[PDB]
RNA sequence: UUUUUU
C-alpha cells in the first residue's frame, strides 16, 4: 500500500515557535487511500503526519521534498492527487526518503543561522528544547520517558527562526528515558539530492589500482557468482567468492568446471576441498573458521548475498571490509540481487495469484485448492517446523507424496525426482537448490527482537511477522526458473527490505566468543567496518553495549559451552554462561525447559532461586539479582541506547 | 461501532480434539461493516473471530446464542445480515455478553459429563490442554507466556466429548508466565438465560422485610438524591445519603431543607452539622473518616453515583456493604443514572454534531467554527488544565468571553447569566450546576493504570484514553435539560462503562493506610464486600496481592506522609514511604520531579542510587534493588495475577 | 484528570 497524508501540524508564523495538529483522515479514508495510491484531499503546511497499515510518524517538507524516515515508510509510494507518488530519493544509509512534495505544500527553509538552540516538533504539536550537540545529535532540556516521542519521526528540529535544521530519526535512552535525540541533518538531503539517483551497478566493478569496495546489483541467475569470478580469473585474478550457503557453496564446484573449465578450491564445514585453482568458494563460516584474509592470497573477494542479515554473514562480511587490503586484495565486491531498499516486482516466468477461502486444505487462514497441488512439484512455506509437520502429515493423508524439511533434517528426505509437496521452513533456502512448478507462501517470518527491558536486563524475543521484500523475492524465486512457474500467497504486501535488529548484533558477539575465537573488541572492530561501509543491511549502533556486555561475561565452563555449541540452538555463548553462573551458584537454571539441557545432570543438586542475568524465554524459576554478573550486567544497561520510537 | 465477525474456528467433529481458522474478511471489510453494522456473510461454524476497530477476539455459540466477554465487546451490537444485532444478555458481573445466534450458527453442546481434562481453543486455532481445577479455573499442563494468550477472549474450553465447558476470560500468570486461566463456565450461561431479559430499577425500592441490596437506575434529574430520600423520610424512616462530592452533599442539604421541608444533619470535611432531622447527606470521605456506620442510626443507605470508580467510593460503598446489616440498616440503594453496561442513548432535545476540520479554532485535531460559540453561553471540556488556559486563552484574545474552570479554581469564575464559553476539565460536573447552550467535547481524558512490570515490581502510569460512556453521557447532560441543546464532538464511540483498573485498588490500600486508619486486612474487607456485590462496577481481583504489598510497608515516616497528604496528589502513602527509603539511606528520590518534592530541602545530603520500591512516573537517577522492601515487593510479585489478554 | 479524608 502507499504511505498516507492523515494530518498535518501547522507551524506558527514568527516570534516564539507554536504549533497545532489537525486530523483529516480517520481509519477508514486511510485504509482505502492506502490501497488506491489515490488521495484528493489538499495539502497544506510543511510538516505532514503520515500512516501506513500499522504505524504513524512524520514528514517534513523541505525544498520542494516531502522527507521522512526509511525505517517508517521503507520504500512505498505516497499517495497523491494523481495516484501513488513513487519516491524520489531513498538513502537507507542515512534513514532518509523524499517524495516530491505535492501542490499545496509549503517547504521549510534549510537552516543557516548555525544556532545550536533547537525544537523538536512532536507528532502531538508540542515544541520541544533542544541543545545541538553534534551533526546529528541534540540534547533535552527536560529529559522523557521514550513514550512521549512515538510516531514523532519524520518531525522537524528548527533553529529559533524556525529554519529546517534536520528530522527527528530516534531517542538516544537511559534506561528507557529518552535523554537525547538523533536526527538527519538538512546537510544530509542536499547531499542525497545532489547524489545522481541512477547509480548503474549492473556491470562487474573492474579491478581498480588501490583498494576499494564495489556493489555489483544483478538480477539472480546473471552470474555474479559464476560467470563474473570466471571472467575476473581470465584476466588472471584471484578470486574468493562467499556465499551462506553450504549446499549453494558446494554446489558451484561441479558448476564452474563445466561451464568454464575451472576446478575451483571449495571450503565448506562439511568438506574441504584444495586445488590450487586461482578461484575459491567459501561459506561465511568457513571464511570465519579459517581466521578471515590470509595475507596475499587473493586480488578479488566477492561477498555474494550481501543482503543477507545472518549473523555469520554479517560478521563475515565484516571482517572482510576490515582486514582485505591488509590482507593485499585490490577489490571488495558487495554482491546482491536484493539491495537495502529494494522491492519485488513481477517476474514474467511467474503467475502470482491469492489464495482465497475456496479449497480443501487450509492454510493461514486461507485455503488451498487440492488440484492446485495434486501432481507436479510443489513447494509451500510455512513460518514454523511444527506447520511444516502438520501439514505434511495432512497432504500425506490425501495420498499427497508430501515431505517436510526444516533445519534437523536431511535434505535427503526430498525426492529430486517425480510428484512432491515440499512443507518447509526458510531453511530450504541454504540446504536445497532447485526449483519447482509452483510456490504458495504463508507470507510470514519468525523473527529475534532485543527489548531493553530491564526485568533485570534485556530480553531476546521470539515473534512471527510479515515477511520483508527479500524473503518474498526468495521465496517466490523457487518457481518461474526457466519454467513458468505460479507464486500464490496468503497476503500481497511485504515489509521493507535491508534493516536489522539489534538482537543480531548480539548474535554476533556470542559467535565470536563461541566459535572463532573472537575477543569482544575484536568482534567490534569487525562489526564496526561493516556499519561504516554504506550500501549494506543497517541496524542501530549498539555495539558499545553489547561489547561491554560480553566483556564482562568471563571465565565460562567449557564444558557448557561444548554442550551447546553441539546441540545448535541459538545464543550457545549466553546459554552456556548463564548454565555457568547457575552451576557456580549451585542454584537450578530458569527453566527446565530444552534450552537448558545442559544442566540436567545437576538437577537433582541445583536449588533456590535463579542468578538470572537475561531473558532468552519464558522463566520459571524464581529470581535472584544478587549475582555480581546480573548486577555487571544491570550496569550495562545504563549505556546510551538509541532507539527508534 | 459494531462487533464484526472476521473469520471462525473450524473444530475437529470427530476424534482427537483440533481446529484451523479460515480468514473471512480483511481490516478494510471489518472498518466499513463495524460503521454500517449491515453484514452479509453467511456465518458458519461454532466459534468466531471477532473484532472491533482497536482489538480482535473470539465468540462461541452455545444454547442458539453467540457469547463473548464484556471486557471485550462491551455493549455494542453485532454486524449481522439484516443489520446491527444488540445484546440479548449483558452480564457485566460475569464478564458475559451474548447475541442472539445469527442464521448459520452452530452451537456447542453444553458439557454435562464433569471431565476435568479440558481443552482451550486459542484465537489462532491452537488447542491446549488445560486440568480443569475448581467451577471457574483450569491449569494449564504446559504454562506459557501470557502473551501467547493474546486475542483468546471468548474461546471455548472443551472436555474431550467437544462440549462446551466455558469460554477463555482471563489468564492467572506468575511473574507474567500463564500457569492458570479463568472462565466463565457454561453454568453461567444457564443462570444467565434463565434470569429475565428486561429489568426495571427505575422506581425507589420499597422498604423489605429484611435486609436488602437494591439498585436504583433512574435518569439524571429525577430526584435520586432529594425527591426519593424525602419520599423514604416521609414514610417515617431514616436516611442517610452518601455522594463523593463535598459540591453536590452541601447543595442536597440546602435544597432538601426549602424544597422538601427539612434540615438534614451534614457531613463533609469542610462543614458538619448535627440538626437531629431523619435525613443525613454525607460524602464517602467523611463517612469513612467518621469509622463507617455507627449501630442503629439509619434505616435506609443510599450510595448516591455508585458507578463512582473512584478510590473514595468504592472503599465508601465497600464499608457500607461490609457493615450495614450489623449496623441495623433495613436497606441499601445502589442509585445512578448510568449502571455497569449502560450506553448513551439519543435525547430528543440534544442534536449531535461532529466537528470537522472546518473552524477558526484548532480543538483536539478538528476545529471549533466561531460562529458555534460566538453567542451565547456554551461548555467546552479539555482532558488537561493547560488545554483549558490555553483554548480560554485564545477565545478571549478573540472577543469572546470565555471562561476557564477546572480543580483548583474559585467556582464563581462562571458567569451564571450572560453570554460565557466555559473551558472546563471534569471538575465541572460535580463543582458546578447549570446548563449551556450546548457543549462541545474533546472525548478524552485522563486516567490511571497499573502494569506488573517486575522492573523491580510494577508500575503506575497515567495515561490521555478515549472517554467511556458514563464520561459521554454526564459531559453530553450539560445541555438540553428542558430546552433545546447542541452537543459537538470530536469522535463518536465511547468505551464501555462499569469497569476500572487495579490501580484504583491500590488506591484504596494507599487511603486506608493514610487517612482511615485502615490496617491492609481491613481494607481487604470491605473491598471484598464491594467485589462480591452484583450490579456494581467490576474490576481485577488482586486484593490479596495489594493486601501483601502495603502490609510491608511499615514506620513511615509521619512527617513525610503529612506532606504528601497535604499536597493531594495522588499515592501520598506509596509516595510518602518511597521517601522514607531514601531519606533513611541518605539516597536521591528517584527523580526530583514535583512528586518528589517533599525530600527538596534534603536534596544536598542525598548521594547515591535510589533505593527503587515501584514505579510512580519517570525514574532519572540510577537505582539498586538491594534495600529489603524492595525485595520484599519483588517477592510480592510471584502471586498469582489474573489478567486479561 | 477527577475525587476525598486533616
Ligand atoms: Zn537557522
Ligand atoms: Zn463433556
Amino acid at each position: 500500500g502507499s504511505v498516507v497524508i492523515v494530518g498535518r501540524i501547522i507551524l506558527s508564523g514568527s516570534g516564539s515557535i507554536t504549533a497545532y495538529s489537525q486530523q483529516t483522515r480517520g481509519l477508514l479514508g486511510c485504509i482505502i487511500t492506502s490501497l488506491t495510491g489515490r488521495d484528493k484531499n489538499q495539502v497544506e503546511g510543511e510538516v505532514q503526519v503520515v500512516s501506513t497499515a500499522t504505524q504513524s510518524f512524520l514528514a517534513t517538507c523541505v525544498n520542494g521534498v516531502c522527507w521522512t524516515v526509511y525505517h517508517g515508510a521503507g520504500s512505498k509510494t505516497l499517495a497523491g492527487p494523481k495516484g501513488p507518488i513513487t519516491q524520489m530519493y531513498t538513502n537507507v544509509d542515512q534513514d532518509l526518503v523524499g517524495w516530491q512534495a505535492p501542490p499545496g505544500a509549503r517547504s521549510l527553509t534549510p537552516c543557516t543561522c548555525g544556532s545550536s538552540d533547537l525544537y523538536l516538533v512532536t507528532r502531538h504539536a508540542d515544541v520541544i528544547p533542544v541543545r545541538r550537540r553534534g551533526d546529528s545529535r541534540g540534547s533535552l532540556l527536560s529529559p522523557r520517558p521514550v513514550s512521549y516521542l512515538k510516531g514523532s519521526s519524520g518531525g522537524p528540529l528548527l533553529c529559533p527562526s524556525g529554519h529546517a535544521v534536520g528530522i527527528f530519526r530516534a531517542a538516544v535512552c537511559t534506561r528507557g528515558v529518552a535523554k537525547a535525540v538523533d536526527f538527519v541533518p538538512v546537510e544530509s538531503m542536499e547531499t542525497t539530492m545532489r547524489s545522481p539517483v541512477f547509480t548503474d551497478n549492473s556491470s562487474p566493478p573492474a579491478v581498480p589500482q588501490s583498494f576499494q569496495v564495489a556493489h555489483l546489483h544483478a538480477p539472480t541467475g546473471s552470474g555474479k557468482s559464476t560467470k563474473v569470478p570466471a571472467a575476473y580469473a581470465a584476466q588472471g585474478y584471484k578470486v574468493l567468492v562467499l556465499n551462506p550457503s553450504v549446499a549453494a557453496t558446494l554446489g558451484f564446484g561441479a558448476y564452474m568446471s563445466k561451464a568454464h573449465g575451472i576446478d575451483p578450491n571449495i571450503r565448506t564445514g562439511v568438506r574441504t576441498i584444495t586445488t590450487g585453482a586461482p578461484v575459491t568458494y567459501s561459506t561465511y563460516g568457513k571464511f570465519l573458521a579459517d581466521g578471515g584474509c590470509s595475507g596475499g592470497a587473493y586480488d578479488i573477494i566477492i561477498c555474494d548475498e550481501c543482503h543477507s542479515t545472518d549473523s555469520t554473514t554479517i560478521l563475515g562480511i565484516g571482517t572482510v571490509l576490515d582486514q582485505a587490503e591488509t590482507a593485499g586484495a585490490r577489490l571488495v565486491v558487495l554482491a546482491t540481487a536484493t539491495p537495502p531498499g529494494s522491492v519485488t516486482v513481477p517476474h514474467p516466468n511467474i503467475e502470482e495469484v491469492a489464495l482465497s477461502n475456496t479449497g480443501e486444505i487450509p492454510f493461514y487462514g486461507k485455503a488451498i485448492p487440492i488440484e492446485a497441488i495434486r501432481g507436479g512439484r510443489h513447494l509451500i512455506f510455512c513460518h514454523s517446523k511444527k506447520k511444516c509437520d502438520e501439514l505434511a502429515a495432512k497432504l500425506s493423508g490425501l495420498g499427497i507424496n508430501a515431505v517436510a524439511y526444516y533445519r534437523g533434517l536431511d535434505v535427503s528426505v526430498i525426492p529430486t525426482i517425480g510428484d512432491v509437496v515440499v512443507v518447509a521452513t526458510d531453511a530450504l533456502m541454504t540446504g536445497y537448490t532447485g526449483d519447482f512448478d509452483s510456490v504458495i507462501d504463508c507470507n510470514t517470518c519468525v523473527t529475534q527482537t532485543v527489548d531493553f527491558s530491564l526485568d533485570p536486563t534485556f530480553t531476546i524475543e521470539t515473534t512471527t511477522v510479515p515477511q520483508d521484500a527479500v524473503s518474498r523475492s526468495q521465496r517466490r524465486g523457487r518457481t518461474g526458473r526457466g519454467r513458468r512457474g505460479i507464486y500464490r500467497f496468503v497476503t500481497p504486501g511485504e515489509r521493507p527490505s535491508g534493516m536489522f535488529d539489534s538482537s543480531v548484533l548480539c548474535e554476533c558477539y556470542d559467535a565470536g566468543c563461541a566459535w572463532y575465537e573472537l575477543t569482544p573488541a575484536e568482534t567490534s572492530v569487525r562489526l564496526r567496518a561493516y556499519l561504516n561501509t554504506p550500501g549494506l543491511p543497517v541496524c542501530q549502533d549498539h555495539l558499545e553495549f553489547w561489547e561491554s556486555v560480553f566483556t564482562g561475561l568471563t571465565h565460562i565452563d567449557a564444558h557448557f559451552l561444548s554442550q551447546t555449541k553441539q546441540a545448535g540452538d541459538n545464543f550457545p555463548y549466553l546459554v552456556a554462561y548463564q548454565a555457568t553462573v547457575c552451576a557456580r551458584a549451585q542454584a537450578p537454571p530458569p527453566s527446565w525447559d530444552q534450552m537448558w539441557k545442559c544442566l540436567i545432570r545437576l538437577k537433582p543438586t541445583l536449588h533456590g532461586p535463579t542468578p538470572l542475568l537475561y531473558r532468552l524465554g519464558a522463566v520459571q524459576n524464581e529470581v535472584t539479582l544478587t549475582h555480581p554478573i546480573t548486577k555487571y550486567i544491570m550496569a550495562c544497561m545504563s549505556a546510551d541506547l538509541e532507539v527508534v520510537t
